[PDB]
């Protein structure tokens, strides 16, 4: 009789396909009767909960693509396809089905076995040319909306895009191909035209890998073209008509290439995603479902598969970002019909249909100018190549354009200051500390040279009031290991008045709390940095925006919080200490830019706190187009930053009533400041219950700017006022001199210096 | 340049043995390079010129000694 985990599977996924049918059935129903029946009737998932021998199975069962059913184990997946035919682990079987009111009883044959309803397990039940239209052929079918099983797909498509585009790029597909198809239609053939195609997809085979290897389309082509000629006349043409046909549309794609197709199936795939939702989208989605009910009133099945398919839009519109990700992974200079499309793309009006558009931007943008692992090649050329190569390694000039760089080079240029060249190693590794501690005043520099594979550099600087003078180094290292055994001569080497940061490979990975956890039990094992005269303060920079791991302590706490991924000489710049009335959280975040902390009034012990306020505090460098630029980013920080408000909310909740944004726009944009003031407008305004619901009330930024007339860098601290309501004041004032003074209209709160802690209630 | 390590290793005893069979001969431009800027190929020329001077006697150890800073230093034993 049967086994155990094949019933569960055949109860599970009998009882759902039968209800999955069935409720496309009552959407026929509904359709008939002219019924706007909500889109989640059409029951994708099926919730069987069948308890055996005590032990619950708990499952959801999803049909996944039109063969394809998926059982689903209290979120597994085991993927079968059926028509009665059912597909399994070794063959295919049959299964005939009795159900009862409270009971499920499976007969597999002359055989019985019942189950009374009244894990956590996944089961195991598991070539170019089928691996790509099988899995390409899936995802469409997934991807034109049906609906999604369980979480692993912002992980599954990520694979299964890859094996795509990389088997695409592969320029053995139309040989796999034309084998394949040439081989399965070799009879009915005539010998003109089969001695042609096979010898040529077998030298299309022995020319692959040549660096000028096209596709022969238009060789085939003329030659079907000319036999085609003589045998036009004649009209005993379908055998001909069937090759030349199966031949036309495979040699039809392949004219322009493995970008033929990327241009082609994604660009239409994407019209595909683009038409469906934005006919899905013009109003609210009743008014919208009746005007799409009325547009095609007879019927609802396609427009229904369109509804489902809003329902999960997200799970769609981020792999969308995907597809166009990858894409500009190879765009740099695409094209008309395509930036076509993405005019079009950008007018797309719907909080759903929010990432888009700001990936239709920041495309037309990253278009214009590379900022990712490519352009880290073309700095490798521009630092490695400013170096100036000897003694006289002097390159202060470009420190400056460094320094006035609208990139933000605080990213790849740690990644070289440990190549292997000494002298020019030495010139970017100063660089890099005249970068570090450009805003305290270093009187002294010293490059250290020790015993071989260590590179030391000195500080020499003093204190301007953050709260007399020190030294400070700087070590370039391969893996943490070592080190921790080249330890014994940078405090070799070496009141503590030296500041310490170490600079180290290896590129830190899943185990963030072993990882830094581990780095901080370096401390507490080893204090012995404590016997050598102790030491103020060990960053440890962990290579890649580098990881900062900041441990403070000459005789404090062993390592700081606020303060992570960042060094507080230049941190301190945001303005910290203006919330000192408060008790602040640094809660470890993406989009890592932006620290956000939450804040508890910080009151005497007279009396326990009286406000609870979300704070997101970020900082802001990514690289007329800047200042538009400024703005596309800021609302794309803006939906990862209420992702991760989201998760402070689950993670610890307080129901926070006046958020506050804490920007510093290190940028220098050229810009007027009343458009700016219409700008933001249209920006916020643009943005509406969304606010409504974090209820964000309060918006700092600041920005330095410049006029070209005058080419000279002014700061605007800008500060942004909205309440209850949607009701919104813009505050503009001018930052004057010896403590900087906000100074105008007439603005509630005028005039005031700029280190004003928040007013607590 | 491309054969050496350049980490501390500077294995390039293949290479050295089509030095020290080199049908061209290697005096004329390998001194321009053993006072070069870079510590390695300082090295590796000085000592293979050092084995290309005695290949007729047998050298039984040579350490390289690289002192105050400013000298580099091979060490003959045979």
């Amino acid at each position: 009789r049967p086994d155990t985990m094949l019933g569960v599977v055949c109860g599970a996924l009998h009882v759902a396909d039968v209800s999955l049918r069935n409720s496309v059935s009552n959407f026929l129903h509904s359709l008939e009767r002219g019924q706007v029946l909500p889109a989640h009737t059409l029951l994708n998932t099926v919730d069987v909960e069948l308890i055996y021998e005590g032990v619950k199975y708990v499952l959801k069962v999803t049909r996944q693509s039109p063969n394809s059913y998926v059982v689903i184990m209290n979120g597994s997946c085991v993927e079968v396809d059926v028509h009665l035919l059912l597909s399994y682990d070794g063959s295919s079987y049959t299964t005939y089905m009795k159900e009862e009111v409270d009971r499920y009883r499976i007969t597999i044959g002359n055989k019985t076995c019942v189950f009374e309803k009244e894990h956590t397990g996944s089961l195991p039940r598991i070539k170019l040319h089928r691996v790509f239209h099988y899995v390409l052929d899936n995802l469409v079918n997934v991807m034109n909306g049906y609906c999604l099983p369980d979480p692993f797909f912002s992980s599954k498509v990520k694979d299964w895009v890859e094996r795509l585009m990389k088997t695409l790029r592969d320029p053995s597909l139309p040989l796999l191909e034309l084998q394949d198809i040439m081989t399965s239609v070799s009879g009915r053939i005539p010998p003109n035209v089969e001695k042609s195609i096979k010898k040529e997809m077998a030298q299309y085979a022995s020319n692959i890998t040549s660096v000028l290897c096209q596709f022969p389309s238009q060789q085939i082509a003329n030659i079907l073209d000319s036999h085609a000629a003589t045998l036009n006349r004649k009209s005993e043409r379908e055998v001909f008509f069937m090759n030349t046909q199966s031949i036309v549309q495979l040699v039809q794609r392949y004219r322009s290439g493995i970008r033929g197709h990327m241009k082609a199936v994604v660009m239409d795939l994407l019209r595909q995603y683009l038409r469906v939702e934005t006919q899905f989208q013009n109003g609210h989605y009743d008014k919208c479902v009746f005007a799409l009910r009325e547009e095609n009133k007879s019927d609802m099945n396609t427009v229904l598969n369109y509804i489902f398919s809003h329902a999960q839009v997200t799970k769609k519109n981020l792999l969308v970002t995907m597809l166009i990700d990858q894409l500009c992974g190879r765009d740099p200079t695409l094209t008309d019909e395509l930036l076509n499309i993405l005019t079009e793309l950008t007018q797309l009006s719907k909080t759903t249909n929010a990432k888009v558009a700001l990936r239709a931007r920041q495309v037309l943008i990253a278009s214009h100018l590379p900022s990712y692992e490519l352009r880290h090649n073309q700095v490798e050329s521009i630092f490695l190549s400013a170096i100036d190569m000897y003694g006289h390694q002097f390159c202060i000039e470009n420190l400056q354009k460094l320094i006035l760089s609208e990139t933000s080079i605080f990213d790849v240029l740690p990644n070289f200051f440990y190549h292997s060249n000494q002298v020019v190693r030495m010139a970017a590794l100063e660089v890099y500390v005249r970068r570090a501690y450009i805003a305290y005043e270093l009187n002294s520099v010293q490059h250290r040279q020790l015993k071989d594979n260590t590179c030391v550099v000195e500080f020499q600087f003093m204190l301007p009031t953050s709260h007399c003078q020190r030294m400070g180094g700087m070590v370039s290292f391969r893996t943490f290991e070592d080190f921790v055994r080249i330890f014994d001569e940078v405090m070799g080497c070496f009141e503590p008045i030296h500041i310490l940061n170490v600079a180290i490979k290896t590129d830190c990975d899943i185990e963030d709390d072993r990882l830094a956890a581990m780095f901080r039990e370096f401390t507490q094992q080893n204090k012995a940095t404590l016997v050598d005269h102790g030491i103020r303060r060990l960053t440890f920079l962990v290579a890649q925006f580098p990881k900062f791991f900041t441990f403070r302590a000459r005789d404090k706490f062993e390592e700081d919080r606020i303060y992570r991924h960042l060094e507080p000489a230049l941190a301190f710049q945001l303005e910290l200490n203006r919330m000192r009335n408060f008790d602040l959280t640094a809660i470890p975040c993406a989009n890592h830019k932006m620290h956000l902390y939450l804040g508890a009034a910080k009151v005497e012990v007279g009396t326990e706190v009286t406000d609870y306020r979300f704070f997101v505090r970020a900082i802001i460098r990514h690289s007329e187009a800047s200042f538009e630029y400024l703005q596309n980013e800021g609302e794309r920080l803006l939906l990862e930053a209420m992702d991760e408000l989201e998760v402070a909310f689950n993670n610890t909740n307080v129901r926070t009533d006046c958020n506050h944004i804490f920007l510093n726009f290190v940028p220098t944009v050229i810009m007027d400041p009343s458009k700016i003031e219409e700008s933001v407008r249209s920006m916020v305004m643009r943005y509406g219950s969304r606010l409504w619901k974090l209820r964000v009330l309060q918006a700092e930024l600041k920005i330095n700017i410049r006029l070209t007339p005058t080419g000279k860098a002014i700061p605007i601290r800008l500060f942004l006022t909205n309440e209850s309501g949607y009701y919104l004041d813009i505050s503009l004032y001018k930052e004057v001199t010896a403590q900087i003074m906000f100074q105008a209209k007439q603005g509630p709160l005028h005039g005031m210096l700029i280190n004003t802690p928040y007013v607590t209630k």
